[PDB]
């Protein structure tokens, strides 16, 4: 029996017409929300596999599970699991409009924390209308009136965009009452503007509450009437004004642009290491860079900044590459090597013997979340994690035939990500790890690799291999496939216990995995 053939009943074919079962709608979710659609898949236009991904999710529903579903998306959210916020909100609006009143119920009730910055909201309302009742508009209100009005007034002054976004259409819409003083204000500043704002609030009893959010307005506004640096800076100092609320003249000062460094919120800093590296704000040498590689290694920041594990690969090698031209501190290129492992959920190692496998065939070329970062590259930043955690692991590569493995625990990421950017090639035969395990008698306790799934040669299929591996090494071997895409496909056999799906860049993997290894 080979691939080409079914193992059973319950298998099905995959893009290549070899056997394969389709992973569990509940764990399809997970890679969904994980990894999206964007691009799609190698073998699966993009939008087709948004529809895939949109029909798991519709039987899920079918099914009764819809509370389960946004109880997970609520969860992952909260967690941060996920890099991208956009399959979770498409996610949502699904279960906002679906069949069942209870699911639907539970996706409106969870808007206002699951939509966690403005932008999440206005992406929410945009996938609705992709698919304004009572419902929409209490969940909107809510969303509104559950926020900090400080942190509402710091959002909608920045500056705007040209995307139909807009929180005058919003707060109209919604036919919302603010709940505080606070939001009233706001409120008033959006739909009023200033002027309108100072003469309802002269003479007015604040509490010391509202009376931040009215100065914090006023600061924002004389930041328009001055090109004075000193000034600006003294407002950056003291309201923490960020980019998005000066003038582009302010944006042209090193001074300004220091002074912008001191707390740029995490996800920004990543974003402009390239350009403060080129216009000398971080300098060589300098207490800037080493301030930043303090911020970027400090694993409560990044938590609490949000900063997920992909972001930090993305971030690295866009920094890495140098171009706008710049040369590459090499103390933040190692500081964000660093980061990248502590924005994972860190758990306690196993102590267990691992065997992790990373498919380099050709299909494995496909780019992840829209990065320029192909398969093979994000599945050996996850061998990495592992390795670094789980001290007793061997880590190999393999396409139709095992190949030298181009990476070695020791190697820093950008290093990680250049070996792994041009070795994508080959037909895929998933059998291989535990097949090369026998032969060369090697122990292994787990088995995890990091595949797509569309194996495609004539050879035992992988869960016969993990079979005829337990029987002749005499080791009750799991085999944990560690999906890198959001196709539906698996080759674990959903029969077997000792064989687990889970997901690339879920950045709690490693709790999952710790779990499935001890029987926990």
């Amino acid at each position: 029996m080979d691939q080409t053939q079914p193992l059973n009943e319950k298998q099905v074919p995959n893009s290549e017409g070899c056997y394969v079962w389709q992973v569990s709608d509940m764990n399809r979710l997970r890679r969904f929300l994980c990894f999206g659609s964007e691009g799609g898949t190698y073998y699966i236009e993009e939008k087709k596999l948004g529809q895939e991904n949109a029909e798991a999710l519709l039987r899920l529903i079918e099914d009764g599970k819809g509370c389960e579903v946004v109880q997970e998306i609520k969860t992952f959210s909260q967690e941060g699991r996920a890099a991208k916020q956009e399959p979770t909100l498409f996610a949502l609006a699904v279960c906002s409009q679906c069949s069942d009143i209870k699911t639907k119920q539970a996706a409106f009730r969870a808007v206002p924390e699951v939509c966690r910055i403005p932008t999440h909201l206005f992406t929410f309302i945009q996938f609705k209308k992709d698919l304004w009742g009572r419902a929409l508009r209490k969940a909107v209100s809510d969303w509104y009136n559950t926020k900090d009005a400080l942190n509402l007034a710091m959002a909608v002054t920045k500056y705007k965009q040209r995307n139909g976004w807009s929180h005058k259409d919003l707060l109209r819409l919604s036919h919302i009452k603010p709940a505080n003083e606070g939001l009233t204000m706001v409120a008033k500043y959006v739909s009023k503007g200033w002027k309108e704002v100072q003469e309802a609030y002269k003479e007015k009893e604040l509490s010391p509450e509202t009376e931040k959010v009215l100065k914090y307005l006023e600061a924002t506004e004389r930041v328009k009437r001055t090109k004075d640096e000193l000034e600006i800076i003294h407002l950056i100092d003291e309201y923490r004004l960020v980019r998005e609320h000066l003038l582009t003249i302010h944006l042209k000062s090193k001074e300004i642009w220091k002074s912008l460094l001191q707390d740029m919120p995490l996800t920004a800093l990543l974003r402009n290491l390239g350009k403060m590296t080129a216009d000398s704000v971080l300098a060589p040498a300098s207490s800037e860079v080493s301030s930043v590689c303090e911020r970027l290694t400090n694993e409560k920041l990044l938590k609490k900044a949000r900063i997920h594990p992909f972001h930090i690969l993305v971030a690295l090698e866009t920094y890495k590459k140098g171009h706008l031209r710049w040369i590459p501190d090499t103390s933040i290129v190692e500081a964000l090597d660093n980061a990248f492992y502590k924005s994972f959920k860190l758990v306690e190692p196993t102590g267990k013997r691992f065997l992790l496998a990373i498919d380099v065939s050709a299909s494995m070329n496909q780019r992840v979340l829209g990065s320029i970062l192909n398969a093979s590259v994000v599945a050996a930043a996850m061998c990495m994690l592992v390795a670094r955690t789980e001290k007793d692991s061997h880590m190999v590569a393999f396409s139709d035939e095992m190949l030298p493995c181009p990476i070695t625990v020791n190697m820093l990421l950008h290093e990680v990500v250049e070996k792994m950017s041009d070795i994508t090639m080959g037909s895929t035969d998933c059998a291989l790890p535990m097949l090369w395990a026998q032969k060369t008698n090697t122990a292994a306790d787990i088995f995890i690799v990091f595949t797509d799934c569309e194996t495609n040669v004539e050879d035992v299929h992988p869960a016969t291999a993990l079979k005829q591996y337990r029987e002749k090494m005499g080791i009750p071997a799991k085999l944990i496939v560690c999906a890198m895409t959001s196709n539906g496909f698996s080759i674990a056999d959903p029969d077997d216990r000792g064989m687990l799906d889970i997901c690339g860049f879920d950045s709690g993997a490693l709790d999952v995995i710790r779990n499935f290894t001890l029987d926990l």
